[PDB]
Protein backbone atom coordinates (compact mmCIF):
# COMPACT_ATOMS: atom_id res chain seq x y z
CA UNK A 1 0.00 0.00 0.00
CA UNK A 2 1.27 3.29 -0.95
CA UNK A 3 0.35 7.37 0.53
CA UNK A 4 -2.39 9.26 -0.88
CA UNK A 5 -2.59 12.51 -2.66
CA UNK A 6 -4.67 15.21 -3.87
CA UNK A 7 -3.59 18.51 -5.43
CA UNK A 8 -4.51 21.59 -6.59
CA UNK A 9 -3.08 25.36 -8.05
CA UNK A 10 -3.57 28.76 -8.45
CA UNK A 11 -2.50 31.85 -9.77
CA UNK A 12 0.48 32.58 -12.63
CA UNK A 13 3.28 31.75 -10.03
CA UNK A 14 1.60 29.12 -9.53
CA UNK A 15 1.01 28.33 -6.00
CA UNK A 16 0.71 24.25 -5.37
CA UNK A 17 -0.97 22.39 -2.87
CA UNK A 18 0.08 18.54 -2.40
CA UNK A 19 -2.22 16.71 0.50
CA UNK A 20 -0.76 13.05 1.92
CA UNK A 21 -3.09 10.93 3.57
CA UNK A 22 -0.98 8.91 5.55
CA UNK A 23 -1.70 6.52 8.59
CA UNK A 24 -4.82 8.13 9.17
CA UNK A 25 -3.59 11.30 8.91
CA UNK A 26 -3.28 14.02 6.39
CA UNK A 27 -0.69 16.26 6.46
CA UNK A 28 0.23 19.40 3.38
CA UNK A 29 2.80 20.78 1.57
CA UNK A 30 3.10 23.77 -0.38
CA UNK A 31 5.15 25.92 -3.15
CA UNK A 32 4.82 29.34 -3.33
CA UNK A 33 7.33 29.62 -6.20
CA UNK A 34 10.61 29.61 -3.37
CA UNK A 35 10.70 26.25 -2.02
CA UNK A 36 8.33 23.62 -0.85
CA UNK A 37 7.19 24.02 2.74
CA UNK A 38 4.93 22.30 4.91
CA UNK A 39 1.51 23.69 5.81
CA UNK A 40 -0.63 24.53 8.83
CA UNK A 41 -3.08 21.99 6.85
CA UNK A 42 -3.19 18.90 9.63
CA UNK A 43 -6.23 16.92 10.37
CA UNK A 44 -7.04 13.43 10.53
CA UNK A 45 -7.97 11.12 7.20
CA UNK A 46 -7.14 8.21 5.45
CA UNK A 47 -8.83 9.58 2.36
CA UNK A 48 -8.17 12.98 0.77
CA UNK A 49 -9.51 15.19 -1.83
CA UNK A 50 -9.34 19.17 -2.65
CA UNK A 51 -10.09 21.61 -4.84
CA UNK A 52 -9.61 25.97 -4.57
CA UNK A 53 -10.97 28.85 -6.14
CA UNK A 54 -9.72 32.28 -6.08
CA UNK A 55 -11.91 35.71 -5.49
CA UNK A 56 -9.85 38.40 -6.77
CA UNK A 57 -6.03 37.40 -5.23
CA UNK A 58 -6.99 35.15 -2.15
CA UNK A 59 -7.32 31.89 -2.21
CA UNK A 60 -10.25 29.44 -1.23
CA UNK A 61 -9.43 25.76 -0.54
CA UNK A 62 -11.50 23.05 -0.11
CA UNK A 63 -9.78 19.70 1.71
CA UNK A 64 -12.67 16.86 1.84
CA UNK A 65 -10.82 14.49 4.43
CA UNK A 66 -12.71 10.98 4.69
CA UNK A 67 -12.41 7.85 7.94
CA UNK A 68 -14.22 5.52 7.28
CA UNK A 69 -17.74 6.66 6.09
CA UNK A 70 -17.76 9.92 7.26
CA UNK A 71 -16.16 13.07 5.15
CA UNK A 72 -15.01 16.19 6.95
CA UNK A 73 -14.50 19.24 4.71
CA UNK A 74 -12.44 21.68 5.91
CA UNK A 75 -11.91 25.14 4.62
CA UNK A 76 -9.16 27.36 4.11
CA UNK A 77 -10.46 31.12 3.23
CA UNK A 78 -7.21 33.30 4.18
CA UNK A 79 -7.48 32.88 7.73
CA UNK A 80 -7.38 29.49 9.17
CA UNK A 81 -8.77 26.00 8.45
CA UNK A 82 -12.11 26.31 9.45
CA UNK A 83 -14.79 23.07 9.99
CA UNK A 84 -17.06 23.43 6.56
CA UNK A 85 -20.58 22.76 6.26
CA UNK A 86 -20.52 19.50 4.36
CA UNK A 87 -22.78 16.21 4.90
CA UNK A 88 -23.11 12.96 3.14
CA UNK A 89 -25.05 10.24 4.03
CA UNK A 90 -22.51 7.11 3.25
CA UNK B 1 -10.81 1.35 4.55
CA UNK B 2 -12.25 4.56 3.86
CA UNK B 3 -14.85 6.02 1.12
CA UNK B 4 -13.02 7.86 -1.66
CA UNK B 5 -13.59 11.33 -2.99
CA UNK B 6 -12.95 13.63 -5.56
CA UNK B 7 -13.80 17.45 -5.97
CA UNK B 8 -13.96 20.31 -8.10
CA UNK B 9 -15.66 23.51 -7.84
CA UNK B 10 -16.60 26.94 -10.68
CA UNK B 11 -17.80 30.09 -10.29
CA UNK B 12 -17.59 33.07 -8.28
CA UNK B 13 -20.09 31.43 -5.89
CA UNK B 14 -18.85 28.71 -5.76
CA UNK B 15 -20.67 25.72 -7.53
CA UNK B 16 -18.55 22.58 -5.68
CA UNK B 17 -19.32 18.79 -6.78
CA UNK B 18 -18.22 16.03 -4.38
CA UNK B 19 -18.36 12.22 -5.92
CA UNK B 20 -17.93 9.05 -3.78
CA UNK B 21 -17.22 6.06 -4.29
CA UNK B 22 -18.25 3.62 -1.34
CA UNK B 23 -18.76 -0.27 -1.67
CA UNK B 24 -18.83 -0.19 -5.77
CA UNK B 25 -21.26 2.50 -6.08
CA UNK B 26 -20.33 6.00 -6.79
CA UNK B 27 -22.63 9.04 -5.73
CA UNK B 28 -22.91 13.25 -5.59
CA UNK B 29 -23.29 15.79 -3.34
CA UNK B 30 -23.64 19.23 -4.33
CA UNK B 31 -23.25 23.11 -2.92
CA UNK B 32 -24.56 25.93 -5.53
CA UNK B 33 -24.33 28.62 -2.36
CA UNK B 34 -27.47 27.43 -0.35
CA UNK B 35 -27.26 23.84 1.45
CA UNK B 36 -25.14 20.48 0.69
CA UNK B 37 -27.92 18.43 -1.95
CA UNK B 38 -27.40 15.24 -3.36
CA UNK B 39 -26.92 15.39 -7.17
CA UNK B 40 -28.35 13.28 -9.51
CA UNK B 41 -25.00 11.31 -10.21
CA UNK B 42 -25.50 7.56 -9.65
CA UNK B 43 -23.51 5.09 -11.30
CA UNK B 44 -21.09 2.06 -10.50
CA UNK B 45 -17.49 2.45 -9.51
CA UNK B 46 -14.99 1.72 -7.15
CA UNK B 47 -12.73 4.63 -7.92
CA UNK B 48 -13.46 8.15 -8.94
CA UNK B 49 -11.97 11.15 -9.86
CA UNK B 50 -13.50 14.50 -11.77
CA UNK B 51 -12.64 17.85 -13.80
CA UNK B 52 -14.79 20.34 -15.23
CA UNK B 53 -15.07 23.28 -17.03
CA UNK B 54 -16.60 26.78 -18.10
CA UNK B 55 -17.94 27.27 -21.39
CA UNK B 56 -19.30 30.62 -20.58
CA UNK B 57 -21.82 30.23 -17.16
CA UNK B 58 -22.61 26.45 -18.61
CA UNK B 59 -20.93 23.82 -16.69
CA UNK B 60 -19.47 20.58 -18.31
CA UNK B 61 -18.28 18.32 -15.92
CA UNK B 62 -16.03 14.50 -16.31
CA UNK B 63 -16.68 11.88 -13.92
CA UNK B 64 -13.70 9.25 -14.44
CA UNK B 65 -15.29 5.99 -12.58
CA UNK B 66 -13.56 2.55 -12.19
CA UNK B 67 -14.18 -0.69 -11.62
CA UNK B 68 -11.66 -3.31 -11.80
CA UNK B 69 -9.18 -2.39 -15.35
CA UNK B 70 -12.17 -0.85 -16.75
CA UNK B 71 -12.85 3.15 -16.70
CA UNK B 72 -15.99 5.00 -17.74
CA UNK B 73 -16.29 8.29 -18.51
CA UNK B 74 -19.57 10.02 -17.63
CA UNK B 75 -20.46 13.52 -19.06
CA UNK B 76 -22.57 16.42 -17.33
CA UNK B 77 -23.31 18.86 -20.57
CA UNK B 78 -26.58 20.94 -19.34
CA UNK B 79 -29.19 18.06 -19.29
CA UNK B 80 -28.13 15.17 -18.19
CA UNK B 81 -25.40 12.37 -17.59
CA UNK B 82 -24.33 10.30 -20.68
CA UNK B 83 -21.63 7.90 -21.39
CA UNK B 84 -18.58 9.89 -22.93
CA UNK B 85 -16.08 8.98 -25.52
CA UNK B 86 -12.83 7.72 -23.38
CA UNK B 87 -11.22 4.09 -23.82
CA UNK B 88 -7.99 3.15 -21.95
CA UNK B 89 -6.23 -0.24 -21.98
CA UNK B 90 -5.47 -1.35 -18.47
CA UNK C 1 -9.49 -3.74 -6.14
CA UNK C 2 -9.74 -1.22 -9.02
CA UNK C 3 -6.88 1.35 -10.48
CA UNK C 4 -7.09 4.54 -9.64
CA UNK C 5 -7.25 7.77 -11.56
CA UNK C 6 -6.51 11.22 -11.62
CA UNK C 7 -7.71 13.89 -14.30
CA UNK C 8 -6.91 17.40 -15.37
CA UNK C 9 -8.24 20.08 -18.09
CA UNK C 10 -7.52 23.10 -19.82
CA UNK C 11 -8.29 25.69 -22.39
CA UNK C 12 -12.14 26.24 -24.15
CA UNK C 13 -11.73 22.58 -26.58
CA UNK C 14 -11.22 21.16 -23.63
CA UNK C 15 -8.03 19.28 -23.53
CA UNK C 16 -8.06 16.44 -21.14
CA UNK C 17 -5.68 14.08 -18.98
CA UNK C 18 -6.38 10.96 -17.20
CA UNK C 19 -3.59 9.62 -15.32
CA UNK C 20 -4.01 5.29 -14.21
CA UNK C 21 -2.24 3.84 -11.26
CA UNK C 22 -2.62 0.52 -12.32
CA UNK C 23 -0.06 -2.10 -10.80
CA UNK C 24 2.89 0.14 -9.77
CA UNK C 25 2.59 1.76 -13.26
CA UNK C 26 1.05 5.20 -13.90
CA UNK C 27 0.27 5.51 -17.92
CA UNK C 28 -1.47 8.65 -19.43
CA UNK C 29 -4.41 8.86 -22.11
CA UNK C 30 -5.01 12.44 -23.62
CA UNK C 31 -8.15 14.24 -25.75
CA UNK C 32 -6.99 17.26 -27.78
CA UNK C 33 -10.66 17.32 -28.94
CA UNK C 34 -10.12 14.75 -31.97
CA UNK C 35 -9.60 11.34 -30.11
CA UNK C 36 -8.51 9.59 -27.18
CA UNK C 37 -4.59 9.09 -27.13
CA UNK C 38 -2.00 7.35 -25.33
CA UNK C 39 0.13 9.71 -24.15
CA UNK C 40 4.15 10.28 -23.12
CA UNK C 41 3.50 9.90 -19.51
CA UNK C 42 5.11 6.69 -18.24
CA UNK C 43 6.78 6.32 -14.95
CA UNK C 44 6.25 4.31 -11.60
CA UNK C 45 3.23 4.59 -9.12
CA UNK C 46 0.48 3.11 -6.57
CA UNK C 47 -1.10 6.44 -6.23
CA UNK C 48 -1.47 9.52 -8.40
CA UNK C 49 -2.64 12.83 -8.92
CA UNK C 50 -2.41 15.97 -10.81
CA UNK C 51 -2.83 19.88 -11.07
CA UNK C 52 -2.10 22.05 -14.38
CA UNK C 53 -2.33 25.38 -14.84
CA UNK C 54 -1.70 27.97 -18.76
CA UNK C 55 0.37 30.47 -19.24
CA UNK C 56 -1.28 31.69 -22.19
CA UNK C 57 -1.58 28.92 -24.21
CA UNK C 58 0.84 26.57 -22.84
CA UNK C 59 -0.28 23.85 -20.39
CA UNK C 60 1.89 23.18 -17.01
CA UNK C 61 0.85 20.02 -15.89
CA UNK C 62 2.07 18.57 -12.25
CA UNK C 63 1.79 14.71 -11.95
CA UNK C 64 2.43 13.86 -8.01
CA UNK C 65 3.25 9.72 -8.54
CA UNK C 66 3.77 7.67 -5.09
CA UNK C 67 4.66 4.16 -3.73
CA UNK C 68 5.09 3.46 -0.42
CA UNK C 69 5.44 6.60 1.29
CA UNK C 70 7.77 8.36 -1.22
CA UNK C 71 6.22 10.97 -3.81
CA UNK C 72 7.83 11.99 -7.09
CA UNK C 73 6.49 15.12 -9.25
CA UNK C 74 6.48 14.95 -12.88
CA UNK C 75 6.33 18.26 -14.22
CA UNK C 76 5.45 18.89 -18.09
CA UNK C 77 6.65 22.16 -19.56
CA UNK C 78 6.08 21.63 -23.21
CA UNK C 79 8.77 19.98 -24.16
CA UNK C 80 9.23 16.75 -21.80
CA UNK C 81 8.63 15.36 -18.74
CA UNK C 82 10.99 16.15 -15.76
CA UNK C 83 11.19 15.34 -12.28
CA UNK C 84 10.24 17.96 -10.21
CA UNK C 85 11.45 19.85 -6.73
CA UNK C 86 8.72 18.54 -4.78
CA UNK C 87 10.03 16.85 -1.37
CA UNK C 88 7.72 15.62 1.65
CA UNK C 89 9.12 13.43 4.88
CA UNK C 90 6.14 10.90 5.20
C1 LIG D 1 -3.13 28.54 1.47
C2 LIG D 1 -2.48 28.37 2.82
O1 LIG D 1 -1.08 28.49 2.67
C3 LIG D 1 -0.27 28.31 3.81
O2 LIG D 1 -0.57 29.31 4.77
C4 LIG D 1 0.51 30.12 5.23
C5 LIG D 1 0.49 31.50 4.55
O3 LIG D 1 0.82 31.36 3.17
C6 LIG D 1 0.54 32.48 2.33
C7 LIG D 1 1.75 32.60 1.40
O4 LIG D 1 2.88 33.15 2.03
C8 LIG D 1 1.41 33.48 0.22
O5 LIG D 1 2.55 33.68 -0.60
C9 LIG D 1 0.28 32.75 -0.47
O6 LIG D 1 0.16 33.29 -1.76
O7 LIG D 1 -0.91 32.91 0.30
C10 LIG D 1 -0.85 32.34 1.60
C11 LIG D 1 -2.02 32.97 2.38
O8 LIG D 1 -3.30 32.63 1.87
O9 LIG D 1 1.36 32.41 5.21
C12 LIG D 1 1.01 32.60 6.58
C13 LIG D 1 1.74 33.79 7.20
O10 LIG D 1 1.65 34.86 6.28
C14 LIG D 1 1.26 31.29 7.31
O11 LIG D 1 2.59 30.85 7.12
C15 LIG D 1 0.28 30.28 6.73
O12 LIG D 1 0.41 29.02 7.36
C16 LIG D 1 -0.57 26.98 4.48
O13 LIG D 1 0.12 26.91 5.72
C17 LIG D 1 -2.09 26.86 4.70
O14 LIG D 1 -2.40 25.63 5.25
C18 LIG D 1 -2.80 26.98 3.37
O15 LIG D 1 -2.37 26.02 2.41
C1 LIG E 1 -18.14 27.38 -0.59
C2 LIG E 1 -18.78 26.92 0.73
O1 LIG E 1 -18.08 27.53 1.82
C3 LIG E 1 -18.65 27.34 3.10
O2 LIG E 1 -19.98 27.90 3.14
C4 LIG E 1 -20.17 28.90 4.11
C5 LIG E 1 -19.99 30.28 3.50
O3 LIG E 1 -18.57 30.38 3.32
C6 LIG E 1 -18.08 31.66 3.00
C7 LIG E 1 -17.04 32.04 4.09
O4 LIG E 1 -17.64 32.43 5.31
C8 LIG E 1 -16.12 33.18 3.67
O5 LIG E 1 -15.05 33.25 4.60
C9 LIG E 1 -15.62 32.99 2.23
O6 LIG E 1 -15.04 34.20 1.81
O7 LIG E 1 -16.67 32.68 1.32
C10 LIG E 1 -17.42 31.52 1.63
C11 LIG E 1 -18.44 31.29 0.53
O8 LIG E 1 -17.72 30.91 -0.62
O9 LIG E 1 -20.52 31.30 4.36
C12 LIG E 1 -21.92 31.12 4.52
C13 LIG E 1 -22.70 32.37 4.97
O10 LIG E 1 -21.92 33.04 5.94
C14 LIG E 1 -22.09 29.93 5.45
O11 LIG E 1 -21.37 30.13 6.64
C15 LIG E 1 -21.59 28.70 4.67
O12 LIG E 1 -21.59 27.52 5.43
C16 LIG E 1 -18.73 25.87 3.43
O13 LIG E 1 -19.33 25.80 4.68
C17 LIG E 1 -19.50 25.15 2.30
O14 LIG E 1 -19.61 23.78 2.56
C18 LIG E 1 -18.83 25.41 0.94
O15 LIG E 1 -17.54 24.81 0.92
C1 LIG F 1 -23.95 20.13 -12.45
C2 LIG F 1 -25.16 19.30 -12.15
O1 LIG F 1 -25.80 19.82 -11.00
C3 LIG F 1 -26.94 19.17 -10.50
O2 LIG F 1 -27.98 19.20 -11.48
C4 LIG F 1 -29.23 19.75 -11.08
C5 LIG F 1 -29.38 21.19 -11.62
O3 LIG F 1 -28.46 22.06 -10.94
C6 LIG F 1 -28.25 23.35 -11.53
C7 LIG F 1 -28.22 24.32 -10.35
O4 LIG F 1 -29.50 24.60 -9.83
C8 LIG F 1 -27.62 25.63 -10.78
O5 LIG F 1 -27.67 26.59 -9.74
C9 LIG F 1 -26.21 25.27 -11.21
O6 LIG F 1 -25.47 26.47 -11.27
O7 LIG F 1 -26.27 24.60 -12.47
C10 LIG F 1 -26.98 23.37 -12.44
C11 LIG F 1 -27.27 23.04 -13.92
O8 LIG F 1 -26.11 22.81 -14.71
O9 LIG F 1 -30.72 21.64 -11.49
C12 LIG F 1 -31.64 20.82 -12.20
C13 LIG F 1 -33.02 21.46 -12.33
O10 LIG F 1 -32.82 22.81 -12.71
C14 LIG F 1 -31.67 19.45 -11.53
O11 LIG F 1 -31.97 19.59 -10.15
C15 LIG F 1 -30.28 18.86 -11.71
O12 LIG F 1 -30.20 17.57 -11.14
C16 LIG F 1 -26.65 17.68 -10.26
O13 LIG F 1 -27.86 17.02 -9.94
C17 LIG F 1 -26.01 17.09 -11.53
O14 LIG F 1 -25.67 15.77 -11.31
C18 LIG F 1 -24.75 17.86 -11.86
O15 LIG F 1 -23.80 17.88 -10.80
C1 LIG G 1 -14.55 16.93 -23.96
C2 LIG G 1 -14.98 15.59 -24.58
O1 LIG G 1 -16.41 15.51 -24.56
C3 LIG G 1 -16.97 14.41 -25.25
O2 LIG G 1 -16.62 14.47 -26.64
C4 LIG G 1 -17.72 14.53 -27.53
C5 LIG G 1 -18.02 15.97 -27.91
O3 LIG G 1 -18.63 16.50 -26.73
C6 LIG G 1 -19.26 17.76 -26.87
C7 LIG G 1 -20.73 17.58 -26.45
O4 LIG G 1 -21.51 16.94 -27.44
C8 LIG G 1 -21.42 18.91 -26.13
O5 LIG G 1 -22.66 18.62 -25.50
C9 LIG G 1 -20.53 19.82 -25.28
O6 LIG G 1 -21.08 21.11 -25.29
O7 LIG G 1 -19.20 19.92 -25.79
C10 LIG G 1 -18.51 18.70 -25.92
C11 LIG G 1 -17.10 18.99 -26.40
O8 LIG G 1 -16.42 19.62 -25.34
O9 LIG G 1 -18.87 16.03 -29.06
C12 LIG G 1 -18.22 15.45 -30.19
C13 LIG G 1 -18.77 15.88 -31.56
O10 LIG G 1 -20.17 15.94 -31.47
C14 LIG G 1 -18.25 13.95 -29.96
O11 LIG G 1 -19.56 13.50 -29.74
C15 LIG G 1 -17.33 13.67 -28.75
O12 LIG G 1 -17.32 12.33 -28.36
C16 LIG G 1 -16.48 13.12 -24.67
O13 LIG G 1 -17.06 12.11 -25.44
C17 LIG G 1 -14.92 13.12 -24.69
O14 LIG G 1 -14.41 11.93 -24.17
C18 LIG G 1 -14.38 14.35 -23.94
O15 LIG G 1 -14.72 14.24 -22.55
C1 LIG H 1 0.41 17.84 -22.43
C2 LIG H 1 1.18 16.74 -23.11
O1 LIG H 1 0.40 16.23 -24.17
C3 LIG H 1 0.91 15.16 -24.93
O2 LIG H 1 2.11 15.55 -25.58
C4 LIG H 1 2.17 15.40 -26.99
C5 LIG H 1 1.95 16.75 -27.70
O3 LIG H 1 0.59 17.17 -27.52
C6 LIG H 1 0.30 18.54 -27.83
C7 LIG H 1 -1.04 18.50 -28.57
O4 LIG H 1 -0.93 18.05 -29.90
C8 LIG H 1 -1.65 19.87 -28.61
O5 LIG H 1 -2.84 19.89 -29.37
C9 LIG H 1 -1.85 20.23 -27.15
O6 LIG H 1 -2.74 21.32 -27.10
O7 LIG H 1 -0.58 20.54 -26.57
C10 LIG H 1 0.33 19.45 -26.56
C11 LIG H 1 1.71 20.09 -26.30
O8 LIG H 1 1.83 20.71 -25.02
O9 LIG H 1 2.30 16.67 -29.07
C12 LIG H 1 3.66 16.30 -29.26
C13 LIG H 1 4.11 16.51 -30.71
O10 LIG H 1 3.65 17.79 -31.11
C14 LIG H 1 3.83 14.87 -28.78
O11 LIG H 1 2.91 14.01 -29.43
C15 LIG H 1 3.57 14.89 -27.28
O12 LIG H 1 3.73 13.61 -26.72
C16 LIG H 1 1.30 14.00 -24.01
O13 LIG H 1 1.98 13.01 -24.77
C17 LIG H 1 2.20 14.53 -22.88
O14 LIG H 1 2.50 13.52 -21.99
C18 LIG H 1 1.45 15.61 -22.12
O15 LIG H 1 0.21 15.18 -21.59
C1 LIG I 1 5.74 25.20 -10.24
C2 LIG I 1 7.05 24.51 -9.80
O1 LIG I 1 7.76 24.09 -10.95
C3 LIG I 1 9.07 23.60 -10.73
O2 LIG I 1 9.89 24.62 -10.13
C4 LIG I 1 11.04 24.96 -10.86
C5 LIG I 1 10.78 26.18 -11.73
O3 LIG I 1 9.96 25.66 -12.79
C6 LIG I 1 9.77 26.51 -13.89
C7 LIG I 1 10.27 25.75 -15.15
O4 LIG I 1 11.68 25.72 -15.25
C8 LIG I 1 9.74 26.35 -16.45
O5 LIG I 1 10.02 25.43 -17.50
C9 LIG I 1 8.24 26.68 -16.35
O6 LIG I 1 7.90 27.49 -17.45
O7 LIG I 1 7.92 27.40 -15.17
C10 LIG I 1 8.26 26.77 -13.96
C11 LIG I 1 7.78 27.63 -12.80
O8 LIG I 1 6.37 27.58 -12.80
O9 LIG I 1 12.00 26.75 -12.20
C12 LIG I 1 12.78 27.21 -11.10
C13 LIG I 1 13.85 28.27 -11.45
O10 LIG I 1 14.44 27.91 -12.67
C14 LIG I 1 13.35 25.97 -10.44
O11 LIG I 1 14.05 25.18 -11.37
C15 LIG I 1 12.15 25.22 -9.83
O12 LIG I 1 12.50 23.99 -9.25
C16 LIG I 1 9.02 22.40 -9.81
O13 LIG I 1 10.35 22.02 -9.62
C17 LIG I 1 8.28 22.80 -8.51
O14 LIG I 1 8.22 21.73 -7.61
C18 LIG I 1 6.88 23.34 -8.84
O15 LIG I 1 6.08 22.30 -9.40
CL1 LIG J 1 12.38 23.29 -2.98
CL1 LIG K 1 -25.78 22.96 4.18
CL1 LIG L 1 -12.18 8.79 -29.32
Amino acid sequence: SSVQTAATSWGTVPSIRVYTANNGKITERCWDGKGWYTGAFNEPGDNVSVTSWLVGSAIHIRVYASTGTTTTEWCWDGNGWTKGAYTATN
